């Protein structure tokens, strides 16, 4: 079908398990020469040339690329594109995938987030930010509760009734940081269901939807502890319906791009729509500007479409269909002890050798050094197991895992459960 150029060095930007995954499938691209990552881990130099360049520092990733003749960047995390990667790539003539930062503003900013959804009519909890008591007063008072309160400067209460949504809002303007505009509350709709995480491909207005995943934020078993980058993760996610999908790609992921473009704002690279499945149908939680964590670790091993024909096909403007895998993919994070607060560096991990070989390692925080690898990073790993089924998937991507031994990481048990269940 898709012609392109062959033989194309390609950049991906970044460190992570998520730029491990992207390499990952970079390699195994017909299209493909050379593939570098800026600046990368010692598990991805397995499947491509480290580059020790920071991803923010981007007047020499530009340098880089126009040197080593690079035919296409990909951005994986989100700092680069909020510093303007994208803009002055564009400018030096260098082909990337990933948004401007006008445009990479919809993660950047959940305030401008919630301003186009708005005025876009695009589903959201209601959100608003009060500097007065008594306006927050006043608009607790029409929405009811439960209702969630934010204190700047933990200071996170959903509160079950009315009075002690005042007393919450009331306390995070007595007792929150005095910024330069004064103490403020954050004050948002609870929303209740089952969280999705949708990802497309996305040129100004052309939306190309990708297989759906269920990431689990908390830290620990049972959805318990502080909220993390994500702890584990799967696709696809049986228990939110076709049509709560395409609820969201029409209802959603395609005004959110007419809206961004419209605003003088088009977005090119991944959209990622962080979602609620409410009985009133999908709701933003949050977007994202990239590939979520550990989002492309499952759903990258899913697509069948070769990943650098799909973006340059995105680039062109180009009618595309993806494929996917029948197989289901789930994964695993190993996080160092401590992780999402401080955490140690530093301890021996053994046992990466006993791993089957059709077990998929992602590395998001490891170190090489005299011959054994070592934690350092707050999400270390990720494992991920491909399977006809869920529980299969999750039986597979289980039982490898306890062939890792580190006293310095642990990890969710639960991954997939509810799913299964
Ligand atoms: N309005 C909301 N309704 C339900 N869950 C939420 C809401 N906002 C945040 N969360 C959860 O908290 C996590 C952190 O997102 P955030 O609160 O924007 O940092 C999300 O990934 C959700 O799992």
């Amino acid at each position: 079908n898709l012609y392109f150029q062959s033989h194309m060095n390609v950049l991906v930007i970044g460190r992570g398990g998520r730029e491990h995954a992207i390499a990952w499938k970079a390699a195994q691209s017909p299209l493909v020469g050379k593939l570098y990552v800026a600046p990368g881990n010692p598990g991805i130099a397995d499947v491509a040339e480290l580059v020790h360049i920071d991803e923010l520092d981007i007047e020499a990733l530009v340098q880089f690329a126009k040197q080593q003749a690079i035919d296409l960047t990909i951005v994986g995390p989100e700092a680069p594109l909020a510093s303007g990667i994208v803009d002055r790539f564009m400018a030096e003539g260098l082909r990337i995938f990933g948004p401007s930062q006008r445009a990479a503003l919809i993660e950047g900013s959940k305030a401008f987030a919630k301003e186009l959804m708005k005025k876009y009519g695009i589903p959201t909890a209601d959100h608003a930010a009060f500097t007065s008591y008594e306006e927050a007063k006043a608009y607790i008072e029409q929405k009811g509760a439960p209702i969630v309160i934010k204190a700047d400067g933990k200071g996170v209460t959903v509160a079950q009734t009315v009075e002690e949504a005042l007393a919450a809002a009331k306390a995070a303007l007595v007792d929150g940081q005095f910024g330069t505009a004064g103490s403020q509350v954050v004050i948002e709709e609870y929303l209740e269901g089952e969280e999705f995480s949708f990802m497309a491909f996305v040129n100004g207005e052309k939306v190309y939807p990708l297989a759906i995943a269920q990431d689990h934020k908390r830290a620990y078993d049972g959805d318990e502890g502080p909220n993390t980058g994500g702890m584990g993760a799967y696709s696809p996610v049986p228990q939110i319906s076709d049509e709560m999908m395409d609820a969201a790609l029409e209802a959603i992921l395609r005004p959110a791009a007419k809206a961004l473009a419209a605003e003088g704002r088009p977005f090119l690279g991944v959209l990622y729509a962080g979602l609620m499945a409410t009985a009133n149908g999908p709701k933003v939680i949050e977007f994202n500007a990239r590939f979520g964590d550990p989002e492309a670790q499952v759903v990258l091993p899913r697509l069948k479409t070769d990943l650098v024909e799909a973006v340059l096909a995105v680039m062109d403007g180009k009618e595309l269909e993806l494929e996917w895998t029948d197989e289901a993919v789930l994964g695993v994070v190993l996080a160092a002890k401590g992780y999402p607060g401080a955490y140690e560096r530093g301890a021996e991990i053994r046992g990466l050798d006993r791993i089957s070989p059709d077990a998929l390692l992602f590395h998001a925080g490891t170190k090489r050094e005299g011959g054994a690898w070592y934690t350092n990073g707050g999400r270390v790993l990720l494992l991920a197991a491909k399977g006809e089924t869920l529980a299969k998937a999750k039986e597979k991507a289980y039982e490898q895992l306890a062939a890792i031994d580190c006293d310095g990481l642990f990890y969710r048990r639960d991954i997939g459960r509810r799913a299964i269940e």
